[PDB]
């Protein structure tokens, strides 16, 4: 038994939610809160930029020196930093961004990350800003990832469009 509360069952370990991903974060203190990062690890805006601003910006002022001494991420690939004041942990994930022209079968990789824990609360990855197809999200992280993921969805629209054509 977890914490999560008023999720949409979609699969055996995938779970949806209307929710702000900040104010579940809060709510749940989860061990592990997924970040829609970019390879800078700049917080600036999406859900990053939501994120970072709930911390106070103490995500920025680590994640300068987590790139300081390790230099970049790899698009697909993540790092583990702290949960700040919202979670245990923050895996910072990279999603293609289509905005930036990624490789989208990259999304793939990127969800892979989620298989290192076994509980997340995420966002799905490459949508929103970083322009990839929600729906396409969602179908990649239950064909990926094997661990228990429950996603907040920011939008009610979207939230109820990716209920309904779920297959
Ligand atoms: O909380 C925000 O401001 C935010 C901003 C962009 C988002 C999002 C949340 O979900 C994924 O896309």
């Amino acid at each position: 038994v977890n914490s999560f509360s008023g999720y949409l069952k979609l699969t055996d370990n995938v779970y949806i939610k209307n929710a702000d991903i900040v104010e579940e974060a809060k709510k749940v203190k989860p061990t592990v809160v997924v970040n829609a990062a970019n390879v800078y690890l700049k917080h600036g805006g999406g859900v990053a930029g939501a994120l970072n601003k709930a911390t106070n910006n103490a995500m920025q002022v680590e994640s300068d020196d987590y790139i300081a001494t390790n230099g970049p991420l790899k698009v697909g690939g993540s790092c583990v930093l702290s949960g700040h004041n919202l979670a245990k942990h923050c895996l910072h994930v990279v999603g293609p961004n289509v905005n930036k022209g990624e490789d989208i079968q990259l999304l793939k990789s990127a969800y892979e990350n989620f298989n290192q824990h076994e509980v997340l609360l995420a966002p799905l990855l490459s949508a929103g800003i970083f322009g990839a197809d929600p729906i396409h999200s969602l179908r990649v992280c239950v064909d990926t990832v094997r661990t228990n993921v429950y996603l907040a969805v920011f939008d009610k629209n979207l939230y109820d469009k990716l209920v309904s054509s779920f297959l």
